[PDB]
């Protein structure tokens, strides 16, 4: 059928936000298993985990305020696979956060592609919505990585514990 | 002509006019319509502070485009409000199915007006009914079409119920 | 490779709590997407899905539980694919009820299974924290779930929109 | 022969007498751990107050542990104390070696007294060991694999910074 509320929705908006839900998702997930390779007993930066962990508590939000989203503009949520994770060992600090800067600069990517294409079928309140809650708090999460790795690599064993220490745990 | 205007169209300028003669419009209806649930024949009182609550609503929204249209530098242009296009509104449902086609339109003309603004390079126009308007509009559009859908899964008994249940608390 | 820690931990128990970190991760993704079918315009019932969102966290408190006891015992977490949920539409409140109940059954089954898994090895902290944060949850919530459907049952459109208000809280 | 003793065996009777020593004998250790390193040529307080900590814990979980022997029936019986395996401790990380390894075997006699328990069928006693004293003993042997493992990251001057910015936080 078709939605009494839906208007100035397109279709392929409604299906762009059900990729970034999965995208969303999958970025809570590998954020999930970044922070729990971080309390490892044979890790034990619990600074680090408790950044990941907060970060996927972060996405999840992100996902459930799309759904929200896709449910009061008459769209349809569909669920699929959440892949799991790409590595299953992180390796140091430098890497998983090399990795997770990578993972939040494709999702910002695809959140400027969602923003493109909902400006070319004239789509303002999903722009709106996209630029209210979603830009810059990338921004701010990706400046914020660009930071830690930039001191990761300043400390470069001892420093990555000074590190964790004195600036995740403060 | 003002000192002030800049990046104003007169197109824009017309535009924002039109919106504020519909919100005007909308309010108007509104106030009939809870003023109409309020009737000894009708007693239901919850949907009639809801369409009493949604005139105030389109009333603050014309008050602050016309606060926009003056802090841009253009001349507001009162019309004529025409009357609402029911006296008598019929039951709950007929009535909340009404109010969403007046708001469904009432956001198109926003949209109509946002697509203007962006046409015209007006950035402060689109960032005002983006933050203003737009949000508030598909709110109360998913709340309509919630209330539509549980007025159709009660549909007398069903009525009173969902607006004692559902509308009052 | 061979933990510091590691002591009592068997590696079938430990890809047993990996399988139950899987299922609870798509016990919460089942739930998420049930209340976030409920929420819909033409649904438009807000208690199911205020239920159905508080389960998902439910859920999802339990895998990560179930993850930060992995890592106390030395134990490494394996993730796989959460797989999408068995529908997209769940049908009327009781139909989603029914389902939700048969996931919860499954879902203590696995449990029930596990500690008889780890009562075998002799494990008994697995036993123990099983019980104490894990079995009653189950059994408590499937009753809550019977109650749910019986009165689901009693009041069978009126009856569900009186359920979803005078039942359930928002 | 009491009044009281039901579903007690001898042998669990011997067994949490020997555990109660086992503890006692950990206290032990743990003192003079403590006491080693807040000398004057290794003034480590953090690590000091750690097992100085770990100590008053041990004395507790031997405390409650005669609490429970009296609670079901039996008669403790108290044995020597041994003094400790070592008398200078070394380096922090050798310290904490030891005291991991004196965790685990803690936690091996629990569960030998767990399996002991649910082989006589005294529900009452392996209930009160995983209530009081199993997940006590594995979040305690985590924490010093933690410390273990962030000991030999900072392996002198790591192992000072360690004992400033982990132990003393």
């Amino acid at each position: 059928m078709t939605s009494q509320i839906r208007q100035n929705y397109s279709t392929e908006v409604e299906a762009a936000v059900n990729r970034l839900v999965n995208l969303h998702l999958r970025a809570s997930y590998t954020y999930l298993s970044l922070g729990f390779f971080f309390d490892r007993d044979d890790v034990a930066l619990e600074g680090v985990g408790h950044f990941f962990r907060e970060l996927a508590e972060e996405k999840r939000e992100g996902a459930e305020r799309l759904l929200e989203f896709q449910n009061d503009r008459g769209g349809r949520a569909l669920f699929q696979d959440v892949q799991k994770p790409s590595q299953d060992e992180w390796g140091k600090t430098q890497e998983a956060m090399e990795a997770a800067l990578a993972m939040e600069k494709n999702l910002n990517q695809a959140l400027l592609d969602l923003h493109a294409l909902g400006s070319a079928r004239a789509d303002p309140h999903l722009c709106d919505f996209l630029e209210s809650h979603y830009l810059d708090k990338e921004v701010k999460l990706i400046k914020k990585m660009g930071n830690h790795l930039t001191n990761l690599r300043r400390v470069a064993s001892l420093g990555e514990y000074l590190f964790e220490r004195l600036t995740l745990k403060h």
